[PDB]
């Protein structure tokens, strides 16, 4: 077929920009830091689980919460053995701490019991609880999202919720139960990508990869969404052959293109790339928090990489920034090793509309440590802080079933300076095992 250019009303992620990335990815501005292992140490809390991505009960805006005079988090958390147990437990702390040992764990969020209980039919076939959010509600309430998905129907990625019913005291907090537990969204297929079309192209085998996940629950006017990691659905351009011929995916110049789209398909990844179809997503939420309206996704990877993940923004200092983890592993832009991990950053002066990216390739963090170091370090989430121009950038340690006597853990958040359209890692700032804040 011939060339195109369409962007279908939203931002993307141009290959060009991705091709600066590893020329200045190696500006130090733009490094997660070399952590000390003499210090990290595990979860007294978690018990030799292994415990990665993870999120804060956080206000209505970003800012971490108090519920009760209590930090709170909440964490993937599996039997190191087992690549296939998933669970959300939920650390916490005390209002006024940072040392890690201040984080007594709560127990797995959910009773294998409830999925059932329920009462919501995709949510029976869930054999894994994968991450999302945590708001805060105004009635003081603890309303959780996060991934349901199942290894029996393909993976199917769907987008859950629930209350989190707890009860605090004085120096603990336990976990009654959990209620208004209902499944919002499993993707529409015109706009997103449903798990019956990932079966299409034969479900794994095909290649292609299928993810719904790692909801952001936020709001600006009163109106409350849900923001995640996505795959572009069939009219907001899709994945395909068609798919490398539009130059909203190349950017720069005609003429660059031309050479890229030329380059590329006489690849040695033509396919990777035509399957490479992803997204940050949008949607809206009623106050009892069931879908409402199914936005046009914020941004797309396509042909980069098919799995943005991790999706993040908020308001801070007054303009919009908004985020996601990725594996150059899995993208297609040459430069981009498979060492190379990384955070990207884009910003709007309006939530849903335009999205730029930052310091001009949208690359804010990139991490690249050999996988068996202890200091590896997946998922660096943003967090924002009261006021200040620095966020806390949080991530959890060390892989997921690597060591014997280490394991998935918090690595020590730290700082990052923001303003304008720049960003820049804070020079010395590891701050504590999971400090979430600085205050
Ligand atoms: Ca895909």
């Amino acid at each position: 077929q011939k060339p195109y250019k369409e962007t279908y009303g939203i931002s993307h992620i141009t290959r060009h920009d991705m091709l600066q990335i590893p020329e200045q990815q190696k500006n130090e501005k733009y490094q997660v830091p070399e952590f000390d292992s003499s210090t990290i140490k595990n979860i007294s809390s978690a018990k030799g689980l292994d415990v990665w991505d993870s999120w804060p009960l956080q206000n209505a805006d970003g800012t971490v919460a108090n519920y009760h005079g209590y930090h709170i988090v909440f964490a993937l958390a599996g039997d190191p053995k087992n690549a296939d147990d998933t669970s959300i437990y939920m650390f916490y702390q005390k209002v006024g701490e940072t040392s890690i040992d201040s984080w007594k764990n709560a127990g797995r969020v959910f009773k294998d019991s409830d999925k059932f209980d329920a009462n919501d039919s995709i949510l029976k076939d869930q054999t894994q609880e994968w991450a999302g959010s945590a708001t805060f509600t105004s009635d003081g309430k603890i309303r959780l999202f996060y991934t349901d998905f199942s290894g029996k129907h393909y993976g199917k990625q769907t987008l859950t919720t629930a209350q989190v019913n707890v009860s605090a005291s004085d120096s603990s907090l336990n976990i009654n139960g959990v209620e208004d537990y209902k499944s919002i969204f499993d993707g529409d297929g015109k706009t997103y990508q449903n798990v019956q079309q990932f079966i299409d192209e034969g479900n794994y085998s095909s290649g292609d990869n299928h993810t719904l996940r790692d909801p952001h629950y936020v709001e600006d006017k009163g109106h409350k969404y849900l923001v995640f990691e996505a795959n572009t659905g069939t009219e907001d351009g899709y994945q395909g052959e068609e798919s490398l011929f539009n130059k909203a995916y190349y950017g720069k110049s005609t003429s660059f293109f031309r050479q890229e789209s030329q380059k590329l398909l006489q690849s040695d990844k033509k396919r990777t790339a035509e399957l490479a179809n992803g997204a940050l997503g949008m949607i809206e939420l009623n106050d009892d928090y069931t879908l409402k309206k199914v936005m046009k996704p914020l941004i797309a990877s396509n042909t980069v990489t098919d799995e943005i993940e991790r999706a993040n923004v908020f308001k801070m200092n007054g303009k919009w920034y908004l985020f996601t983890d990725s594996r150059g592993s899995k993208m297609t832009i040459d430069g981009i090793t498979s060492n190379d991990i990384y955070m990207l950053g884009y910003v709007s002066n309006s939530l849903t509309g335009p999205y730029k990216p930052l310091n001009k390739t949208g690359l804010v963090l990139k991490m690249d440590l050999d996988p068996n170091d202890v200091t590896f370090t997946y998922s660096h989430f943003a967090v924002p802080q009261a006021k200040g121009n620095n966020v806390v950038i949080t991530s959890y340690m060390t892989n997921r079933g690597f060591y014997a006597d280490k394991q998935s853990t918090f690595a020590p958040s730290f700082l990052l300076n923001i303003k304008g359209k720049k960003t820049s890692v804070v020079k010395d700032s590891i701050l504590e095992q999971g400090q979430l804040t600085v205050n």
